[PDB]
């Protein structure tokens, strides 16, 4: 229980990675905002969950990427934090929403829209998640900005992706050099491929093409990289910061 | 209680970084070998506060970067795992002994024979005792090489020690990809100027200098970096292999 009293986001919480986290960080004693766009039956279920496992979770709705997004997160987290301890404080943010489909974009097809679409979901919302979720983080806090390995591993089918990453790694360098007088801790935490509950998982065949990028010969579980922002988010990481989390299963080894 | 029924192998934990590490592996339920080179009575002080803590420890005498080295280390360790345990499994190897100067060596006053102890005692004999440890590693084990942010920051005064680690580093990437297949994970952790007991952390005017080498403006405390080492010995950093792992509390961010 080394979260007890601790308030967390999880962007994009209910499926994939983000509910492996909120679980995880829900099990270690945090109140979790379960964060949310569409699939309000995902976010339901991670916060079901959570509480049949004896923690305290609850969702918020956001459309990231679009006018006043958050402005209306923020509004959904205040009330809820509020409501269920009577203030606003946000101990850990953790952005791991994405739009970060499987499907590739090769670089021929790649169009301005999806450019934009990309940045502002993947790079854009990440910083002013940063700067909004500041106001109400102690000092002593956590930032954990989840990315991917393929900042360091050419993919051309997932150029407009990583170029999304590349600039969220950036806010990763700079913001932890910006906070660190407040003692709030900036890291990245970069995934391999990582079985997040799509379809591509349930084709055997696919899953081990994939599997062949790691040294374990394995796709990652949703829990493995979890628990490894579960870590970041406690204290015993408070001497990491600014850095490059390899959370691939052996992935980045060139 | 993550480490119980775990046999773990500290270098150098009579004292430092090495000390603070055996004890927080104790805390976990490990057995630990505290080895030393010539500081018997500091061995001997790690040993007694992990007793007093309620933990499992017993002192392992070798110089390292000498001939039969290694064998005297590993007829120590086996003989003290076998007497407890009725096994030799080694679980956990921890490459922390190292040399090094108070000040460094101006790059022109380097001799052959200071690039020689340097070499044998923190690269040589490192990967020599990932060599026979693995022996007795069973799927699953851990391998962590303690190096040092000075891999990526220049300092002059510190060419060959930072040789040295450039080298261990080494080990970590081509061992991480060798001994995947078994399950054993070997990372690097990365501290910047951590207190040791040294004399010179107790001068306050020259630890606020040394401090400033940190985004948070303090010196490392031998507890902030082990228990980052600690993190990497438990089963839930099974994702990170062939890692880097900060642990400066922000000296690589300037
Ligand atoms: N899985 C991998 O192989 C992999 C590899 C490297 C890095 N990553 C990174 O790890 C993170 C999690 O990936 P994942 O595979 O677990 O993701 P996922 O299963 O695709 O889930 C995406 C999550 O983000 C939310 N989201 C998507 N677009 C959004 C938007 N515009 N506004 C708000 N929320 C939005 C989703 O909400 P709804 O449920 O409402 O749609 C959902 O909760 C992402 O940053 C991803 O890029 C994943
Ligand atoms: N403290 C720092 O600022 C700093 C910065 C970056 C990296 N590091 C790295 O962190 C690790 C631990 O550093 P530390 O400052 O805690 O070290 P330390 O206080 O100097 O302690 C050195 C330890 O290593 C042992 N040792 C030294 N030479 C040995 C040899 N030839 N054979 C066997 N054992 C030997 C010592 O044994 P005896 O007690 O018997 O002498 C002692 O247990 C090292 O790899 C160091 O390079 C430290
Ligand atoms: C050598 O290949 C890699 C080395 C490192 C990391 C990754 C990969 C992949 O091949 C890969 C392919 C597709 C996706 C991703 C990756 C990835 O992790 C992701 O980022 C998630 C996304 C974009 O949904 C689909
Ligand atoms: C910019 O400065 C740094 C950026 C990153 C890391 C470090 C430093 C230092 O200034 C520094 C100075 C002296 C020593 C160390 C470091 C260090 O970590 C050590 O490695 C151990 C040694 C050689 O015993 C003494």
């Amino acid at each position: 229980s080394r979260l007890t009293g601790k308030n967390a986001l999880v962007t994009g919480s209910s499926r994939g990675i983000g509910r492996a986290t909120a679980v995880r960080l829900a099990r270690e004693g945090a109140l979790v905002a379960v964060h949310y766009a569409s699939n309000e039956a995902a976010a339901d279920e991670t916060v079901a969950q959570i509480e049949r496992e004896g923690g305290r979770a609850f969702p918020v709705r956001a459309e990231l990427g679009v006018a006043g997004d958050v402005h209306e997160l923020f509004l959904g987290l205040e009330q809820g934090l509020k409501e269920r301890t009577g203030e606003t404080t946000l101990d850990i943010l953790v952005n791991n929403a994405a739009v970060t489909g499987v499907d590739g974009i090769l670089p021929e097809d790649v169009t301005a829209e999806q450019l934009d679409r990309y940045y502002a979901v993947n790079a854009k919302a990440p910083f002013l998640l940063v700067q909004r979720a500041v106001r109400n983080m102690p000092d002593g806090g956590r930032i954990i900005n989840i990315s991917s390995g393929l900042t360091r591993c050419a993919v051309p089918e997932q150029v407009a992706y990583s170029m999304t990453k590349g600039a969220l790694e950036q806010i990763t360098l700079h913001m932890a050099k910006h906070l660190a007088p407040r003692g709030i801790t900036v890291n990245s935490v970069a995934p391999g491929i990582t079985d997040n509950g799509g379809a591509v998982f349930d084709i055997p065949e696919i899953v081990e093409q994939m599997a062949q990028s790691s040294a374990f010969k394995r796709v990652g579980e949703a829990g493995d990289v979890a628990d490894v922002v579960t870590f970041i988010a406690t204290d015993e990481s408070r001497w990491i910061t600014g850095a490059f989390i390899d959370a691939s299963g052996g992935t980045l080894l060139g």
